[PDB]
């Protein structure tokens, strides 16, 4: 609270500097707010180039667990076709 | 690695389709 005060303790001062001190203030004032809207579209390219980073991590893996699980399902497929050539080479053995 | 994965699936089919028929040289 106490920063949000102090043009309003200065506007009430009795001083010969005080008319000095106020265009002190607008002047800081408006060179803040002209480099914070000045450096706010690399923040905002920062935030919307982190989104799509975390987004391409979700992509990323679930690709990764896609295509796992496939080669989890040919391995299951492969090993019922050796099943298979099992269970008619010992019918061709006897 | 989801082309990969396809990939892995569609020959999971043909594997598939080669026991199906493999089934019937069988018998």
């Amino acid at each position: 609270l106490v920063p949000s005060l102090v043009p309003l303790m200065l506007n009430d001062m009795d001083s010969p500097i005080t008319n000095d001190v106020l265009e002190a203030i607008q002047n800081a004032n408006a060179l803040q707010q002209q480099n914070a809207e000045a450096n706010a579209p690399y923040n905002q390219q920062i935030q919307a180039l982190q989104i799509q980073k975390l987004q391409a991590e979700i992509m990323e893996l679930q690709a990764k667990a896609h295509k796992y699980a496939e080669q989890g399902a040919l391995s299951q497929t492969t090993n019922e076709s050796e099943k298979i050539n099992q269970a008619v080479a010992i019918t061709e053995m006897q």
